[PDB]
């Protein structure tokens, strides 16, 4: 697996691979992600933090947004508070094992030159796209605010702003990259990662939906959340447990399981497991305690230095 | 008449004209207007100068905002072209006699803290109310763009930023006028003139319109306009002759007219004029000459300015 391929696992989409080729190959390259900080930083942040660590190892310097003006717009609370948790994410990143620079939107996205350029990207937006931009990223509002449209253009200029090559994301991003693509001088390589499903199986998994495995969750309460998660046997697609296996699983996985159902199995690679499961050849239990288990010693080290 | 009255002379609405009587017994008070710069100056201009001028004699500071930015935000042009036509502007509004301060909104509307105060207030305002407050400013536009709900945000916070006693506009203003006065930490005292009505009776007068009459017109041209003008007998809602009797004219006024036709008459108030129009006793014929005579010599010294 050469770089390219390693930026492209587990991605839903590269816009566009030719133009990541190109990137590849400059000595000096960067790459950006901003999350809006949360109080709970959970598996869907961590997917995006592992593939930010993989165009790390590809030679790409990094930049974190603590978008703090972006939540700030998005009805998260007072600047203030904001940063506080701003300052919280950084430091579980740091345990992540990403070392990058991080930057608050709030240092940059007031100035002067920034604002002339969101009035003049304003002017070439329309409200109708905006608010299609911001479907899956607004926060529930029966009255939408004028800040919603103002979110999607304060987030085209980042990339502007940063000189980035690439910007990466969840796939809710993406019309706000398209938007970015199609506005901007330079056209920025937008990878997007795939959104996990919440535990329930309702719906994605979301901060604000209490449907997570934060990375510092206790191993009793992984295993207690796993446990109750919505997984039908041979149901591979909306299966959060099969996701999980998927995306933080290395393999070859060896499964636990008393001889008088099977006995252990040791699956190479996450489509054996998926081929498995498809059939009903492995129970939901011991998927189950397999990726619960796997999963506590992933997150073990993040934990330990979050609470060391 | 008082100074209260004085300001109320011709205006459609003071809200609240309690708040204003209590503006008036300090020594120092301020009002502003803004306008986005026009290539022509019209007698809608010259309306609300008028009123500027008023507020003048009563003690206020006056400030003159060349609503450039916003301008910009509603599809004007480019920022420079832009100031270009304000400053030509100022010459106008100083040639009507008006001593005032002259401000540039790009001068301050994107310093840090004034753009913070504008998302500030977008998240208080609703993207609904932000668009019906535009109703009657936004440029036409199939495809209404992201700057138009920033436009009037950005003017409420004019009123703050300048901290003003009072804001005078005309009644196209209401709306922005009326969300400012539920937002700002202090009411400003909103003084609104009439909209005047187009040339040939449809709509209302407008730089963009071509059916206005401008203050640098030659005679030639102001008797032109007047004599092809919309100014059915005995019709006085409308009408923008009568508009132009009532606003601008001084009174006793004389309407010269043939011996054969009645003979001169001399109306010592607009109601008394408006009397006899309606009562079909004054012909359009003899309305319109009066009117473009007299606008011609009020005209005179301001066109004279302007070319000298
Ligand atoms: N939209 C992201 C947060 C974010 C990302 C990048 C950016 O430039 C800005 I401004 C904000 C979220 O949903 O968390
Ligand atoms: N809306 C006015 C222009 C204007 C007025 C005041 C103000 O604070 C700003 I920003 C702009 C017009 O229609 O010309």
């Amino acid at each position: 697996m050469d770089e390219f391929e390693m930026i492209k696992r587990n991605t839903s989409e590269i816009i566009s691979e030719e133009e990541l080729r190109e990137v590849l190959k400059k000595d000096e390259k960067s790459a950006y992600i901003g999350f809006e900080p949360s109080g709970k930083i959970h598996l869907g942040h961590y997917l995006q933090i592992k593939k930010m660590i993989d165009l790390q190892n590809a030679g790409f310097d990094i930049i974190i947004l603590l978008a703090d003006l972006a939540a700030y717009l998005n009805q998260k609370g007072e600047l203030d508070e904001i940063r506080k948790i701003g300052d919280y994410n950084k430091k579980v990143f740091e345990a992540m094992g990403l070392k990058a620079k991080y930057v608050y939107g709030s240092e940059f996205q007031l100035d002067k030159d920034y604002t002339l350029n969101v009035y003049r990207l304003a002017l070439k937006t329309t409200l109708k796209r905006a608010r299609r931009s911001m479907e899956l990223i607004a926060r529930e509002d029966e009255n939408p605010k004028v800040a919603e449209v103002i979110y999607p253009i304060m987030q085209v200029n980042t990339s502007h702003y940063l000189g980035v090559d690439v910007a990466v994301g969840g796939m809710e991003q993406r019309k706000i990259h398209m938007l970015a693509r199609e506005l901007l001088p330079k056209k920025v390589v937008c990878i997007h990662n795939p959104v996990l499903t919440g535990l329930d199986g309702e719906g994605k998994m979301s901060s604000s939906k209490g449907n997570f495995i934060a990375v510092d969750d206790s191993p009793e309460e992984i295993r207690a959340k796993i446990k109750k998660a919505y997984c039908p046997a041979g149901v591979v697609e909306g299966n959060p447990i099969m996701e999980i296996a998927k995306y933080f699983l290395e393999y070859p996985l060896t499964i636990k399981r008393p001889e008088k159902f099977g006995g252990d199995l040791t699956v190479n690679s996450y489509e054996e497991l998926e081929s498995l499961f498809k059939n009903k050849e492995l129970h939901p239990m011991y998927l189950k305690n397999a990726v619960a288990e796997e999963l506590i010693k992933i997150l073990e080290p993040i934990r330990k230095r979050l609470l060391e």
